[PDB]
């Protein structure tokens, strides 16, 4: 008999989506299907078997669904396996700029540039520019197996010179969701440096 | 001048929902608003000012929104403040029952009952029942990752007997979030011990 799945090998979903994986056989009269994650942990989905198809529905998809899901199809005593790696992305909010105080001659100010609920972090790079100039960019490959929706941030301290007045701080959050695109997904925020 | 908010002082929201807080003034010609959290951390939401009202839109509401949000209204050189406590919870999925294997009369078998994406844990009770019979109940007032969203489990092993065929295994997940309700919020899964 033969085993097949939809999608063929991977599902990249947005957190909160209704993700449905299916497992089917051909050449088998009475197949039995079972699903599992690579480490036999909870499926965090509901399995429904109908005829020659088994469906694993994870709705809403979340971090507990981020696994290689392996469907094992059994026909008589022969079993076949096929897996689909379920992946999730989250980029729902523009970043936010926060200044320590108003511009003051000789007083360094600290800009906090942050983005909420963005996933995954290892494909997020935050840029903080003043004008078309990059003050600092930040990447996140070290906060390791954290899956949660923590807020990621960039911080830069600088002393305002007379010439900065009326310049625009630009904070850009770039998520490289598509590895086949040179240009990432970007949400940005802008704050005018006005004197006070 | 005067300040006002909607809601008045608190909001219990479900993670994933789109929540809006508005702050207005009366008695002020050209007021200016700003929001901040009790610890001056990111808003993790979007502020929009239209005339005499400011709106802080949190969509989706998530962990970075678990705070008292404070609106600061400014008129002429004077400021007023007024806060709204935003509480959050998550109970988006039915629990998932999982038997250790082949159901055979008299053979000990482990029932793993799990619940995914729950917050907060200390408000959760998972009960494994056999008819109106509680076999085991689990509480989690002890967790090492507060804002986790990690799957919670209850395991029990037992040997059925001939009377148990037909009886349903029932795993109930109760979340007591609502204090003005005498009955916790409930989700359950059932698995019949069917035999040959």
């Amino acid at each position: 008999f033969k085993i097949e799945t939809t999608p063929e090998s991977r599902y990249l979903a947005q957190i909160g989506d209704s993700v449905s994986l299916t497992c089917s056989t051909t050449g088998c009269e009475s197949p039995f299907f079972s699903w599992r994650t690579q480490i036999d942990s909870p499926l965090n989905g509901k399995v429904t078997n109908e005829g020659t198809t088994s469906t694993l529905t994870m709705n809403p998809v979340s971090f507990g669904n981020e696994h290689s899901y392996l469907c094992t199809a059994t026909c008589e005593s022969r079993k076949l396996e096929k897996g689909i790696q379920v992946e999730i992305y989250s980029f729902p909010k523009d970043p936010e700029i926060h200044l320590s105080g108003p511009l003051e001659a000789g007083k360094p100010i600290t800009v906090k540039c942050s983005v909420a609920d963005v996933y995954p972090f290892d494909r997020l790079e935050i840029d903080l520019l003043k004008g078309d100039h990059l003050m600092k960019s930040q990447e996140f490959l070290e906060d390791a197996d954290r899956k949660s929706l923590e807020t990621k941030s960039l911080e830069v301290t600088f002393t305002p010179v007379i010439e900065d007045i009326g310049k625009v701080l630009v904070c850009r959050a770039k998520l490289h969701i598509d590895e086949m695109d040179s240009v990432p997904t970007v949400r940005q925020a802008v704050k005018e440096l006005q004197v006070d």
